[PDB]
């Protein structure tokens, strides 16, 4: 379709936080991170890059999304959570997590894109209409 | 970062939809699309590329999202919007587009990555909490 060259650069540009990670035992470690992804949690492409996603889950450990990721990834099957994250200036919001597995079948190695959205607004929009219902 | 190619494959494969467009005039062609993208709307990649991805909007061309994404193309500068579109089999859901322009500054072609979901349920979600509040 595209030259790669290119496609590299429209998601180096994509207003949308893009990520890919590689599968290390227990662990994902991110080896890709667009600037989107920098301005969603506001770290630097070196505070960020290198370690597993999680770090932005902080002190806050006990979230279902997790484990639904966890489940997710295990079977090597896409999934769409949300997580309570945390930027470096410590502000909370809700994002989204949209993980796909790709196996590289050149090799044994397993990588993750991942896809991520600032959610607050869609979910604080179902907590006040849950409590509407009842 | 990451080699292109690597990157390449890991947007082929991901579950999100995603495509890119090149503008030209007042059209935008589009020249990239992923499997998820084929999925989304029940198109080939073979009938989807190569058009301006508006022929989604069916018959249904009276949307105030169109008037808001061609002034954001316009201006340069990223826009999400949610449409009506229309599958290949006909059936309708409401699609959310991120659209970010890209300029190549190499030469003078603008381009355009959009990343697409459906949004449907989110939305009849929205349909309900406004008629409450009524
Ligand atoms: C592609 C990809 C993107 C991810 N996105 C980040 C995210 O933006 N925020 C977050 O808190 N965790 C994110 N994670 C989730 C964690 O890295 C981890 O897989 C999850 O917490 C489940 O594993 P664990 O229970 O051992 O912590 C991402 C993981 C992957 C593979
Ligand atoms: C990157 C990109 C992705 C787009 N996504 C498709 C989409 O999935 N659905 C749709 O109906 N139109 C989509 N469009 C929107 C139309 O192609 C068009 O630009 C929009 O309808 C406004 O222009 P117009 O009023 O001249 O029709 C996309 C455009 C771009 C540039």
């Amino acid at each position: 379709m595209i030259n790669a060259q290119l496609l590299q650069s429209m998601v180096d540009a994509s207003n949308d936080g893009i990520v890919v990670a590689e599968k290390e035992g227990d662990d994902t470690i991110l080896i890709y991170v667009n600037a989107a992804f920098e301005y969603l949690t506001g770290y630097s492409r070196d505070e960020i890059l290198y370690q597993d996603c999680r770090f932005l889950q902080g002190d806050d450990r006990d979230q279902l999304g997790r484990a639904r990721i966890r489940k997710a990834m295990a079977e090597g099957r896409p999934c769409r959570e949300v997580l309570r994250n945390y930027r470096k200036d410590g502000s909370a919001f809700w994002n989204e997590l949209s993980i796909t597995p790709v196996k590289s079948d050149f090799d044994q190695r397993t990588y993750f894109i991942g896809i991520q959205k600032d959610v607050s607004r869609q979910v604080e929009l179902e907590r006040e209409l849950a409590e509407l219902r009842a």
